[PDB]
């Protein structure tokens, strides 16, 4: 019976074997007041106290978010679903620990992904029960708010500022501070991580002021804040504020009073009109995420990372080899994940109306240009598998390679990686490859359970995936010292060296999508 | 009659003459509870309190240790063993300080080495008079527990958590930064040396988080914590523990019985069975050393090092020319200190299987190809000195000047020295050359006494090697300044600059058994 | 009516017309208890404190010393003699501070030379009244102890430890850091300077360490410690207090006793027979000067020096084109201030035999070869100019340029000067040339008084030095920037440039005496 001390009581874990070990897992502490009632909307709250052993031995409530029903009965979309109970009562978190206890333990903090709109951390994949066991690291997770309820912004305005959700992650970072030394952690060594949505939240986490102290270095999966869909502009916000509120019938005059009718609705008004709040969204909307509120964001943050107004710090930036496919089967006409998908130019021209509708007749043309000189065979997948890179190399690939150059160049080390594995279960079809969320795994070591029928090279991947991200955490550097691996370079501006991560070998390569990535970051920010 | 007061209580001294000046010696103060009992494989506890003058005027007890039997009457081996009486109650110190006392001393800190099964303080060769009255040094050893009862591990677990004596080495070093000053010491001016396991034990400390701010500077002579006896695996303690309990009866199914049942033996029972609890040791066994535990060492060391994870300071590193060839006569066939052990290639063939136990018939084979292409003429004596530099070059000259290459890496100076004077006074045979533990003597300054028979070359010789060894503790720097010595290079990746020590011209040379080292560091460990 | 608040009491200082403004003055301010009794060779004790006015309106008694008697009613040697009583109690210093009273000065503290036998602050050349007129700085000058009284030695016995006089100079700049705010000075901007015994003086509190924080910077005029006649060796100190036990019949067994003895001694008998606790002394000798107490001084300073453990801080160092003339008339056969003093090869050749009495007939040979290889016409000054360039650059000129290439070897900026210019009013005779001393006179800025009659191009060098001194001890840069001056260079290893200073133009130079200095250096010190 493994009971820990923390500064607001008592809380009771649960032993877990695995691998023949023992790893500690205390689900579900809460780490603010629940915001309902007068409290939803408004930065969390500090926990009260109490006094009693909390039992933290299940998975607390998820977030309110809306749910993927694209696919039902569909492993490849339900897996990113939620798996516990929907309610604003959901300001909680994880904590693994190795058992025994560690002394000075390394903490690596989870921040998951889901577009701001939806995510939970108790998901499968997210489970850090297997870095405990296998780098005796500790690992915790936090639920954040999303949607609406985490970010709705009239700038400003104490009763929605906005930014709530990434307030929430703080607020959890703090706990860590407070906290962690009990369980056995080193608050002084603390790395975030973070997929997507979680990755870009990790990026705006080194840009604020409160956040520099709550951590010591970050990674960021297929994410960053300078990504197109990463933040609100302070016009596109209060528009989708009160296009909320005229959707519920809010409509106020005085403002404040529009956020106390909003604290009267059901939260499942609020989730239906979501979608509603802009005039025509993309599969990659979000319409409620970051905004520059002048307190977690102090200015554009653009600005902040141009001008070196950042944590200085080392980091660990990546993407997958096909990040954009999953986006392709939510919309884009003549895809399927049951077909191969081999589309017509006329379709494809449709799909980048689907992709930029705000965009006009010649921005649109510009992308057809870029991505269609081939290269040249015909080829019937041609126009297929340029749909899935433009996707992926505005959205997720140039947007992380121009992060990583720009904070590199004040001075510290940033290690960069391509992940080109597709794994041996994924239930998405081939032409989708190396999809966006599946390195995911690899990194929480789930082919390390010989049980769940990943193939052996893929063990193996995971194992050095792991190594490598736990030597990061611990000492800033993502190498596998013992197995005469590839040593991981520092991506430096002029040479831009990265790893690839894939089952066979390991290389350094150089200026990953030089020549697509000139297009988006450079022209088409004018169009 | 010298009396200081120290925060555990008074401590009575006794008066030497040296070289016609005195020095102040406390012999046998106690810094840690005896771990007795109930105490017996746990850290060592901090010391009560007392009220009365203890006596600290000769040598205390020796830890309870194996002695080396192979050679009795003879001086060559019997001055290796303990001069003291052995006892579970030996966690003791000795301090030497100038006379008058000093105004705020240099300290050094001897540990000496033992393979971790053997040793003590008390040795002759280790009496810190002679650094104390020419240096005006302070000179500090203490006795640490070996074998078994230093190093049982059951990792995790606070009954035998590993590494006792290291912890016990820990605690000396926390006893002179607290009491130090009281005999004129600075606390801010420590550097620790030891030899063998004892300069393992010194590069332990580099790594390991508590010691960093117990101590300023190292020396190691003949060992580095990679050298491939020095730390024991997680798997191997974990199997030479059980082992240790089938062989007492203390086999049980609750690991804290099997330790509850380890602290009812006899001390001479436990003694008696450590050699068995391998399948087959080697003249270079080391049973029960150092291990992760997780608290004195938080990761494989390998990873540290190659890392960057260790104190940032100085280091004076260095090996004797001959290391192996005192291995050669306990046991490798055709050798023997009473001849001149011309042996066979049969022979030598034999020796590396009885060096190389668990290693494949190929690995065997690719050291003797290695070691065997002569240079040329038929030279009886090719195997026998062979035999000797894979002995040497494998267990201490390859791993030291690697350790010493990767710590030079990550920015501070490292001084590397190549010991080749063959004491005029060595007991073992010419054919034995230069070997391992017998620069000691002269580190301590033996040869200063002109009573004792050294040649005045070895005067001189010890006079300059006390000078630098003084000079680097003080001041980071080995250089003899006063006589147009050759000034001493820092040994820097790339270059490796090493200074040669010897009666006749000191050199400085370059890349010290480059080939050999190629062969040991890059290919061997696949093997 | 000007009164000061010190930490031990009032203190009344005069008013004092300079140059139609005002300059207070603060003459005599105790800084120690008088050292007398029971206190005589031991250590300044700390004061007392006082309830009343201390007066500080007139000089204090100069230390007890042996007065220069050679050239009585001459000016050129009576300049240099006491002009306040001689007494024991003499720990007493000057204070001028500009009026009004500064906010936060710059603080210059004088120590004056005189070989550690002779000296006393109240010296007019000293007079620091015009330098805080001028620059507005404020000027202290301490009187410390000397001869026996100030550095007799029995090392290690606190009766008398040594080193003396230069703790009284220490407490002295304890003083300065308790008081000097109450005055209007900056604490934290304190540059010491000194000439001859005070530079060598100067450049021990760079290398001791409960000096490291008295003080910001230093100047050296004409003196260092690696002099060859600044620092005692412990054999020769403990020679020459048991010769002068012997002399004085306070031979005894006990050495406390010794020392009981010499307290009982009147001052006239301790100063009588300094001169004969050697067995030849020459006109430079130094009998009782500072020696390695352990304690002040922590071991040689050579080795100090050499292996950069010092302040780390700018210097300003120089010396004078004719150091060695002045000691030639005291002593060397066919010298004389009152001819022209040419002489012959064998004079030259007894004159070596005067000033170098311990050295081997090579030795001396060795410096006759180096110094008249001439160069060529001949010249009957030959050997005349020789023998003062031998003793000039033996005891002055090349250890100050060493002591500058080791000390600017450590990363610190150095400038150094060489001083060419005659005094129109030296009493001495031409052919002694620019003498050692003769700086001084500019640097406290005597050529200011148009009242005087030096010439109008001493009044504008010595302005000049006045202002590089004052910018060197405010910002670390001797510069004179306002009025085209040359720029002061850097003196680094390798190009080593210094800076001339004369009445006529100011030149940048390289390598001082090269040839001569490689000789004193390198080769000399072998002999
Ligand atoms: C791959 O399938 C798409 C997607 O839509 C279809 O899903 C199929 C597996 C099948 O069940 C089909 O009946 C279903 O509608 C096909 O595109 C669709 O085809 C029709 C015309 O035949 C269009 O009018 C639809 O609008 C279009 N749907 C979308 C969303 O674009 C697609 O042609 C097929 N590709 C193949 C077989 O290569
Ligand atoms: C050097 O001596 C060895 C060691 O063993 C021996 O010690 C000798 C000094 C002598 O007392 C001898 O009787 C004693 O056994 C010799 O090797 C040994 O020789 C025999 C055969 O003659 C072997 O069967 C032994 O096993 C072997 N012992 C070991 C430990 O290997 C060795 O030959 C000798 N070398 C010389 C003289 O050059
Ligand atoms: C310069 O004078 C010296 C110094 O000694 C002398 O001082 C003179 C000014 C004069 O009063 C003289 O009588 C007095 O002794 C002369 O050297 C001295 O000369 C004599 C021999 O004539 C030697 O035997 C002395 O020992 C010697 N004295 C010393 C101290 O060396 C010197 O010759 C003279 N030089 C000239 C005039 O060029
Ligand atoms: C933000 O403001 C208006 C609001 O229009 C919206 O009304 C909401 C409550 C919601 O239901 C939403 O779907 C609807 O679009 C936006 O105006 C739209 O723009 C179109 C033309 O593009 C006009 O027809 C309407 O005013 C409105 N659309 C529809 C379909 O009725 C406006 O575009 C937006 N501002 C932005 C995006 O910057
Ligand atoms: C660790 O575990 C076993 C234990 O075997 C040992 O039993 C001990 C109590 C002790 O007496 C020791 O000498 C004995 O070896 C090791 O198994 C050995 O391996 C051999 C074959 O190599 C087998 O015959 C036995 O199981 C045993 N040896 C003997 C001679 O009986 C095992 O090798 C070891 N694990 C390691 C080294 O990783
Ligand atoms: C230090 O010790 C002796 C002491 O000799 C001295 O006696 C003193 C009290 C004093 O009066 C002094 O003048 C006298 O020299 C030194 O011994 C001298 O050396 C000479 C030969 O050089 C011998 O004749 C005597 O022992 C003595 N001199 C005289 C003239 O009587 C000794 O040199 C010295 N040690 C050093 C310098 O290292
Ligand atoms: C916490 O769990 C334990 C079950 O072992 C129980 O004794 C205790 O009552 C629980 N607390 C609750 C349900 O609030
Ligand atoms: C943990 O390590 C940090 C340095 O990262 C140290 O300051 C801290 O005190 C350690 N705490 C322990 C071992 O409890
Ligand atoms: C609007 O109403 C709120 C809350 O009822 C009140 O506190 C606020 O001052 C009002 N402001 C304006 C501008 O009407
Ligand atoms: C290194 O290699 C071993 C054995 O060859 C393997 O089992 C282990 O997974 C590897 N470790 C890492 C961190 O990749
Ligand atoms: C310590 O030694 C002295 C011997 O000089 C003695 O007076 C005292 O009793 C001793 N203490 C012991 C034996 O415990
Ligand atoms: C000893 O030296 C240190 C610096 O190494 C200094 O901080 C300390 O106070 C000194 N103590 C003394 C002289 O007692
Ligand atoms: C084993 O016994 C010990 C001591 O008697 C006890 O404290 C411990 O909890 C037990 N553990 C197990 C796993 O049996
Ligand atoms: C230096 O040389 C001297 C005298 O030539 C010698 O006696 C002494 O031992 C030497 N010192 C060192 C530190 O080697
Ligand atoms: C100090 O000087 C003044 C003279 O103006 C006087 O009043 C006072 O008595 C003096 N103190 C002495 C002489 O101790
Ligand atoms: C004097 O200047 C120093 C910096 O050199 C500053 O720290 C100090 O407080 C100042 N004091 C004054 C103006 O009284
Ligand atoms: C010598 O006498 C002194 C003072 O009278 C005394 O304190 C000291 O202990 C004695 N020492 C020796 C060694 O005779
Ligand atoms: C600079 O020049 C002026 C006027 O030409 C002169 O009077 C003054 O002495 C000079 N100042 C210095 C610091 O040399
Ligand atoms: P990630 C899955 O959180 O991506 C955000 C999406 C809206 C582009
Ligand atoms: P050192 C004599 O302590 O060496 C250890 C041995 C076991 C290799
Ligand atoms: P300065 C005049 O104090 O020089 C010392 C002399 C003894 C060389
Ligand atoms: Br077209
Ligand atoms: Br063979
Ligand atoms: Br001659
Ligand atoms: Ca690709
Ligand atoms: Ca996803
Ligand atoms: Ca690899
Ligand atoms: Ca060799
Ligand atoms: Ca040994
Ligand atoms: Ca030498
Ligand atoms: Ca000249
Ligand atoms: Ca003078
Ligand atoms: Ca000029
Ligand atoms: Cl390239
Ligand atoms: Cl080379
Ligand atoms: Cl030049
Ligand atoms: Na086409
Ligand atoms: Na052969
Ligand atoms: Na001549
Ligand atoms: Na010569």
């Amino acid at each position: 019976d493994i009971i820990i001390a923390t500064k607001n009581g008592k809380v009771r874990g649960m032993q877990l074997t695995v691998f023949g070990g023992t790893v500690t897992a205390f689900l579900g502490i809460p780490y603010a007041q629940p915001p309902l009632g007068r409290l939803r909307f408004k930065k969390p709250q500090s926990l009260t106290k109490w006094s009693d052993i909390w039992n933290a031995t299940k998975y607390a409530n998820s977030c309110c978010q809306n749910i993927d029903q694209s696919f039902p009965g569909f492993h490849g979309s339900e897996m990113w679903n939620p798996n516990t109970d929907l309610s604003e009562d959901c300001l909680y978190l994880n904590v693994w620990i190795p058992a025994p206890k560690p002394k000075n333990a390394t903490v690596l903090i989870w921040i998951y992904g889901g577009g701001f709109q939806t995510g939970t951390s108790s998901l499968h994949v997210y489970d850090g029960k297997f870095l405990a066991r296998v780098e005796r690291v500790i690992v915790v997770s936090m639920n954040y708010r999303v949607g609406a309820l985490g970010f709705l912004a009239l700038p400003g305005n104490p009763e929605a500022p906005g930014n709530m959700g990434l307030f929430d992650q703080q607020l959890a970072l703090q706990w860590v501070q407070k906290n962690i030394a009990a369980f056995g952690g080193n608050p002084k060594s603390v790395t975030l991580f973070g997929e997507s949505a979680g990755a870009a939240s990790v990026s705006l986490h080194l840009l604020s002021p409160g956040s520099h102290s709550l951590f010591t270095r970050a990674i960021l999966q297929s994410g960053s804040f300078n990504a197109p869909w990463a933040v609100t502009s302070l016009y596109e916000a209060r528009n989708r504020t009160l296009n909320l509120a005229k959707l519920t019938g809010c409509s106020r005059e005085n403002e404040t009073e529009i956020i106390k009718c909003l604290r009267n609705k059901d939260p499942q008004e609020i989730l239906l009109n979501e979608a509603f709040v802009v005039p025509y969204g993309t599969p990659l909307s979000v319409n409620f995420g970051p905004t520059v509120d002048g307190d977690f964001l102090t200015d554009m943050p653009d600005i902040l990372l141009e001008l070196g107004q950042f944590k200085k710090t080392q980091i660990l930036v990546g993407v997958n080899k096909d990040e954009g496919t999953a986006f392709l089967v939510y919309g884009a006409p003549g895809f399927s994940k049951d077909n191969n998908s081999i589309i017509t130019r006329k379709e494809f021209q449709e799909g980048l109306k689907i992709f930029f509708p705000g965009v006009s007749e010649f921005g649109k043309e510009s992308i057809l240009f870029h991505y269609t000189d081939w290269v040249d065979d015909q080829r019937p997948e041609n126009y297929r598998e340029a749909l899935g890179d433009v996707v992926g190399d505005y959205n997720f690939i140039c947007p992380a390679l121009e992060f990583t150059k720009k904070f590199s160049e004040w001075g510290n080390n940033a290690f960069f990686y391509y992940f080109e594995h597709r794994s041996s279960k994924l239930p998405w079809p081939e032409w989708m490859g190396v999809m966006h969320g599946y390195e995911i795994e690899f990194v929480f070591g789930l082919p390390l359970e010989r049980r769940d029928q990943y193939t052996k090279a893929e063990e193996i991947l995971s194992r050095s995936i792991v190594k490598r991200w736990a030597n990061f955490a611990k000492y800033g550097n993502p190498q596998e010292t013992q197995n005469q691996s590839t040593s991981w370079p520092v991506f430096k501006s002029t040479e831009q060296k990265y790893l690839t991560l894939n089952t066979e070998s390991t290389r350094i390569m150089t200026k990953l999508r030089a020549q697509q990535c000139r297009f988006w970051t450079s022209f088409f920010p004018k169009v």
